[PDB]
């Protein structure tokens, strides 16, 4: 998909392995290559993470973030999910919008 076209599978594997002892978004975004992608590439990624095309990554989607990169990956636990949301959700609506996703990828 766009994921495996935009990102290198080997980088995805690194980022997934890094999750074994706990998910940290900055480490994941670095390993995966997300923090090197352009504005426009990040919007494309956002659209495929937004499974229901709501315009947002809701918390229920965010729990399944790793599965967007590999379907067999684990779910995030509640601590992981809440910290990730907290990092991204600057406008206070408890979901991640396209602008917030770009900002989280490049400026954290
Ligand atoms: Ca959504
Ligand atoms: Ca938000």
């Amino acid at each position: 998909s766009k994921i495996t076209s935009i990102l290198n599978p080997a980088d995805i594997t690194k980022a997934l392995e890094q999750c074994a002892a706990g998910f940290h978004h900055t480490a994941f975004f670095k390993a995966s290559g997300l923090s090197k992608k352009s504005d426009a590439e990040l919007a494309e990624i956002f659209n495929v993470l937004d499974g229901d095309q709501s315009g947002y990554i809701e918390v229920e989607e965010l729990k399944n973030f790793l599965k967007c990169f590999s379907d067999g990956a684990r779910v995030l636990n509640d601590k992981e999910t809440s910290n990730f949301l907290a990092a991204g959700d600057s406008d206070g609506d408890h979901k991640i919008g396209v602008d917030e996703f770009k900002s989280m990828a490049k400026m954290t």
